């Protein structure tokens, strides 16, 4: 019950690199030489490139909604569909 | 100037599997012989690991988001951080 593993686990689910989490268990061991400065700056990094994310797979899902929609689905001759089509415009 | 590698291209920005180009590509070659339902299908399950995919990362900037508000972000020692209190419960 080494309690700094559910500490890393939890940096874990929150998408932390590795490069980060050295950072974060660097400033717990020894949090009298360490701020809320550098603490946070590592919480901002992440939260922007997962930001960031969200926004680039949200565009893509907007466009895979238009070609889901936009296709029959049934056992029309794919000579004759729009998701083909689409790909080849972009 | 071979468009099928704008076709590609296209794909690739959209996240598909080089596994889910390759059927694409097969059907566009042959689509005398394939259908609507086929790329449909492709379109559905890359559509949806998209949706999981947002939705776990939504999760994370939420936790992210309060960890980043809550602390001051300034010299204050990091023994009295929010941060590590918090990654400490999950
Ligand atoms: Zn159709
Ligand atoms: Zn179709
Ligand atoms: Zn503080
Ligand atoms: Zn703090």
């Amino acid at each position: 019950d080494l309690q700094r593993l559910k500490f890393i686990r939890h940096a874990r689910q929150l998408g932390f690199s590795l490069e980060s989490i050295r950072e974060l268990l660097s400033i717990r061991i020894d949090p009298e030489h360490h701020t809320c400065q550098e603490s946070k700056g590592i919480v901002q990094e992440r939260l922007q490139e997962v930001e960031a994310r969200i926004a680039e797979l949200q565009s893509m899902q907007r466009s895979l909604q238009r070609l889901n929609d936009a296709c029959c689905g049934t056992a029309h001759s794919s000579v004759y569909c729009s998701i083909l089509e689409a790909l080849e415009q972009g």
